[PDB]
């Protein structure tokens, strides 16, 4: 209510004056409660114009960076206009209009009417950095595609985009008849800010403390040969690490780490001692199994980029790799119906390149295509992401 | 501080509580403190959340709007996804995927596993209405322009831009040479969209409550042919006629509506009999005003979409065709330094455009440069809004 948001600021308050730390839980509930109260207190001209000004104050960050402003704006105290107009060579006045957004949103600060200051929501854009190079590759690379739904679907029909070729985004890239992926080998430098962006994502969802793994271990007490665990895909093996060093009765030794050629080298070259240790693997996923017999295999986040037909193909070549007992663990967000906010979003952004994230009812469906059945879905604490639990039918 | 901040809070809901909160300003205020609540406690984190998802649904909208999907959904209950689907001709899953975000962030309402209902946030986007439309300008006619803006001023040169011709907007377009509303008028949906957004936002651009006519009133008795109020780029003429609503005694038929020919000629299209009774006129209001004499010059948001250059010489060719007893009247917004909220957005857009958002000072200053003294100046006490009242010097 408008009430308890004004008990969490006044809570926020004494607490900063007191010098302690704002949890993440409280920033969160603060941050919940105040889109509750707007929720509540907007009327749908109030939604549309935040909204209006959302496209502004977006666009107006990405001018600021593209003319190199906020790196000039020191991280303490302020910079006159005209020193910040001199230094990036051009007019005062518009770069002021500009900044002046800003000020009136409370991205930036002005110190007397002639100077400007970041605040803690801009400093951010004043330097290479992970947020920034996210920030960047979703409005440079997203927006424009998002801009340009109506048309693809004037073009493909009212249509679920399913295919790795004629995505959204190569549609509106003009080669619709190239992968994401061969698109992006033709740019380095959006693939170099991507890459930085990648590695974000990655980080943010948890590879355990949702799942018992450790029945893996009385099998390699029972086989000295059996491959363990076999991740597909699982680019620089930080799963794996994570699995073994929760449960070292799994030997990292015994397990098996597939990815691209490029990736399985860096982890070569420059991989941790552990993962170094492990079985690795350049294999293509998207024809072949080669470990045949494995107790499991582990594919994460990996199907929520495909559409079913190209999931099934996956899934089938590791069935025909699996012994009659493995498992298949598919470690990707089983949305609700209806779906929570930021796997919702989520899935928007994939339909772009031909992904999803599903149901269990359409993980129940294509696993079943591949001859799999689940056994079990174990849910993490973050927006529903789920260890799925599949043997052979 | 977040303590001033909390104290508002509270002290509007103690108003709330006892039925005392019911005025638009009072609106208005709660509305500008929840901003102010926004940017003092967001973070980066919530800053990039709030940008995609507000990219995201915008998106959705554009695309359930485009595909008649809210034209569907009853305006009360709620409609299986399944019948939603086969009424647009289209697949229900991806249907139901971008239904499924717009109901993730309460746009939209799911009933059951599989029914969908509007809410009061939607209900604006199932029909023909000046807010619908004020987004639609928004989304269709200025988003990609916003995008454009790095290119144009890497083609430009970082100045601000004031010139009619060369707009960013006409860059974005591909028609340089034209101005910005012969773009609009070129074209018969984008004219009629851009007809019933001129209605839209009276909170910010009232057309009446804030200026009194009744003092032309007389004057319609001091003849029979003098034509009383010239309405230049009128539009589809709103404002003439919410002034004879609130004035009977002006006669519509003693006004001229004037506007470029392509939106002229589609008020015979869309105007009702009234509007249709007055003189309408096709102009250029660059290069004359053909109607001498008159007692009104009306200019109402015309000056807000060009520089001050510009802006002098439009007034220039009123000033020629004056009566020593007629008035000129701007009717605008007028803010601060720096902007407000809402026309800290709107100097953003108008760029685009070659215009700008302005203070009392700056329309003296282009008053002043086109011979014209301000005998007056009237506020609305609901919005940054005024009448300018201004003779011959
Ligand atoms: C330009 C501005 C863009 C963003 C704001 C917020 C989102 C909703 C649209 C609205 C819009 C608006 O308020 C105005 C506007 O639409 C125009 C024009 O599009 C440009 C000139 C044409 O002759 C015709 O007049 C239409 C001129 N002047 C304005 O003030
Ligand atoms: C979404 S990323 C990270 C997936 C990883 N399992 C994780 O949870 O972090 C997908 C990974 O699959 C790899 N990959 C993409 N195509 C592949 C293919 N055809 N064969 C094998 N690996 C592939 C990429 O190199 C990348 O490391
Ligand atoms: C921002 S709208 C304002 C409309 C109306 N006066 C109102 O306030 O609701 C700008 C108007 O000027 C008209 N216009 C633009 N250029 C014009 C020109 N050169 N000559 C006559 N009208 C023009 C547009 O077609 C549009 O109706």
């Amino acid at each position: 209510s408008l009430d308890t948001l004004a008990a969490k600021l006044i809570e926020k308050a004494k607490d900063l004056r007191a010098g302690n730390s704002t949890t993440p839980q409280q920033h969160e509930a603060l941050v919940g409660t105040l889109k509750q109260v707007q929720d509540a207190v907007y009327l749908p001209r109030d939604d549309l114009a935040a909204m209006q000004m959302g496209f502004v104050t977006a666009a107006a960050i990405r001018l600021l960076l593209h003319w190199k402003v906020f790196e000039k704006i020191p991280d303490t105290g302020s910079i006159r206009y005209e020193e910040l107009a001199t230094q990036v060579g051009g007019d005062v006045v518009i770069i002021t209009r500009i900044c002046w957004l800003l000020v009136a949103t409370g991205f930036l600060v002005q110190e007397g009417s002639d100077r400007v200051a970041h605040t803690a929501r801009t400093r951010p854009f004043a330097g290479v950095n992970p947020l920034r190079a996210w920030w960047l590759m979703g409005y440079d690379e997203y927006v424009p595609v998002l801009l340009a739904m109506p048309r693809y679907y004037d073009t493909y029909g009212i249509k679920e985009p399913t295919g790795r070729l004629h995505t959204i985004k190569a549609f509106t890239e003009g080669s619709p008849e190239l992968t994401v992926g061969e698109i992006m080998s033709r740019h380095p430098e959006r693939t170099a800010n991507m890459l930085i962006s990648m590695s974000a994502m990655a980080s943010q969802y948890p590879h355990t403390g949702f799942y018992d793994f450790s029945w893996v271990a009385p099998k390699a007490a029972e086989s000295a040969t059996r491959p363990l665990i076999v991740d597909i895909g699982g680019a620089k093996g930080w799963t794996l690490q994570a699995i073994c060093k929760e449960t070292p009765e799994i030997p990292i030794s015994r397990c098996v780490l597939q990815d691209l050629s490029g990736v399985i080298q860096m982890v070569q070259t420059v991989g941790d001692e552990d993962i170094r240790s492990a079985q690795l693997m350049a294999i293509d996923f998207h024809k072949e199994q080669p470990v045949q017999g494995a107790l499991v295999y582990m594919i994460r986040r990996i199907l929520r980029d495909f559409g079913d037909d190209e999931c099934v193909s996956i899934l089938q070549h590791v069935v025909a790799a699996m012994a009659p007992d493995s498992k298949l663990l598919i470690a990707d967000t089983v949305t609700g119906n209806p779906p929570s906010w930021f796997p919702a979003m989520l899935d928007f952004f994939l339909s772009t390149i031909g992904g999803k994230e599903r149901t269990e009812e359409e993980f129940r469906k294509i696993t079943a295509r591949a001859g799999l059945r689940i056994t079990g879905i174990h849910y993490s604490d973050k927006a529903e992401f789920a260890m799925i639990v599949c043997e052979k039918a």
